[PDB]
């Protein structure tokens, strides 16, 4: 086990009490550095380890989309838990104050949590510091490397995060070792009441069309830890091989439909690396899909990690600012309301169709996702209104939003964050530009339309 997965995050007399993992990111029992330091942890103090999760208040932000797939991967992973002797403790609330009260009142000797570089997550963590008197550690478990270990700054491009990823694989790349049970099984309610509860609450805000029937098709993606491996085990077998050169294609479903399980954390992507790396396929679908889930999800954890205001303005690049600035005052061709980008009610049929799929299907294809952003920051006032809809369109309907890749993918997007200059145009600036024609030219945007009425 890697001493450089887990960090300090206060100082505290240890208590005679079991050890909580208060899980929030990885919400997973298999492959989950967290959970496993968490019970090696109290196997050294010889006390049994304990699982908390926490039901904040914010999920009415979001949609029943993303509240159904947690809950049921939630309901999978307590059967799992509760077969290695682990017990898991569901709370409702502000985990300032729940975890603060489960800590003293179980006793609490350890809080051990994963690592999330969220600006929701670090308030979590400021509360709680606040109201406990135990030592609290913090680990990842989301990234292959340390998200402090693998570059000590912000990253301003792919290729000086690349070399510094890739020459700490062999460190950081390697096999989980099996979760011991508890030896024996130690000393807050249903989720399907939880689940029940919070959907009746999310009702009325649900996605639907002119005729009362929802939009959302939940049948895309079953959620839970069992369903994330059999989609591993597809994508390794059916699409990788064709990964590299028809990724880009939004008419074909060549991705790897992994990114609703890696956001939950319901699967790892150590795990999913460990066995692409192992497969034998073509070396360019590989190298691809490798610098997708490697450099791109983990620099984006970068960019939030090392960048307070990673959803602002003020995090862009300096020739970005600088250009969008010099064309605030270009008469945009078109101002797009937030209410008719939500239902897809622009001039672009590609763009209605891109959204079209986001509200339908939860999960919008990887290469529309940089026309339809790209699209919002052309049609809107200014470069900060862009952000906020792009932010409030990726986080409601996306089942992989609220993670910071869908922040750095935003900013690449709207704010050229890992991006360089091109050619400089009118509103948009020296912003890589994305036209209609250039996606016809690239796939048959007739058949996407088409697909998503
Ligand atoms: C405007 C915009 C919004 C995005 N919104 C999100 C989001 O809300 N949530 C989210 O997790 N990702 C987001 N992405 C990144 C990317 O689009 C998705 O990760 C990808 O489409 C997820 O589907 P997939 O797993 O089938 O793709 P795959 O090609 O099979 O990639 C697999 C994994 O690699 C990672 N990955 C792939 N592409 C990217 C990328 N461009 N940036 C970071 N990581 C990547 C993802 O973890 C992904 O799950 C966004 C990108 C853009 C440009």
């Amino acid at each position: 086990m890697n001493p450089k997965r887990i960090r300090a995050l206060k100082s505290g007399k240890q208590g005679d009490g079991p050890v909580v993992y208060w899980m929030s990111r990885d919400q997973r029992a298999e492959d989950n550095w967290a959970l496993l330091f968490s019970r090696a942890i109290a196997k050294e103090a010889n006390v049994p380890v304990v699982v908390v999760f926490c039901l904040t208040d914010e999920f009415l932000e979001a949609g029943i989309r993303q509240y159904e797939f947690m809950l049921k991967g939630l309901q999978e992973l307590e059967v799992s838990l509760s077969r290695k002797k682990i017990p898991s403790f569901f709370l409702r609330g502000d985990p300032g104050e729940k975890i603060s009260r489960f800590v003293k009142d179980y006793n609490a000797g350890t809080l051990v949590t994963d690592f999330s570089p969220l600006r929701i997550k670090n308030q979590w963590i400021e509360k709680v510091i606040s109201g406990i008197s135990i030592p609290f550690f913090e680990v990842d478990a989301h990234n292959v490397v340390p998200c402090w270990e693998a570059s000590q700054k912000h990253e301003y491009a792919a290729h000086t995060f690349r070399p510094k990823l890739y020459a700490l694989l062999p460190e950081f790349l390697e096999e989980f070792p099996e979760l011991e049970p508890n030896s024996v099984t130690p000393e807050v309610e249903t989720l399907s009441d939880v689940l029940e509860t919070g959907v009746k609450a999310l009702l009325p805000e649900r996605a639907l069309l002119k005729n009362k029937d929802p939009l959302f098709e939940p049948w895309h993606f079953e959620p839970g830890e069992k369903a994330a491996k059999k989609v591993m085990e597809s994508f390794i077998a059916d699409r990788l091989d064709s990964y590299g050169a028809l990724r880009n294609d939004p008419t074909k479903n060549m991705l790897s439909n992994l990114s609703p399980y890696l956001h939950f954390g319901q699967i790892s992507s150590q795990r999913v690396v460990l066995e692409v790396e192992k497969a034998e396929s073509n070396p360019g679908s590989k190298k691809a899909f490798l610098d997708e889930i490697l450099i791109w999800k983990e620099i984006s954890d970068n960019f939030c990690y090392y960048n307070p205001g990673y959803d602002g303005f003020e995090s862009f690049p300096s020739w970005a600012k600088e250009s969008l600035n010099a064309h605030r005052n270009d008469v945009r061709s078109h101002i797009y309301t937030l209410e008719e980008f939500e239902a897809g009610k622009t001039h672009d049929p590609l763009w209605n169709a891109s959204q079209m799929e986001l509200l339908s299907t939860g999960k919008m294809h990887g290469y529309t996702r940089m026309y339809w952003a790209k699209k919002i920051l052309e049609w809107s006032e200014s470069p900060e209104k862009a952000l906020e809809i792009a932010i409030c369109l990726n986080d409601r309907y996306e089942l992989d939003g609220r993670d910071p890749n869908g922040y750095a993918g935003i900013a690449w997007s709207i704010g050229g964050v890992h991006d360089r200059a091109w050619g400089e145009r009118e509103v948009t600036g020296k912003i890589r530009y994305m036209s209609y024609e250039g996606c016809k030219r690239k796939f048959d945007v007739k058949l996407y339309i088409e697909k998503y009425s």
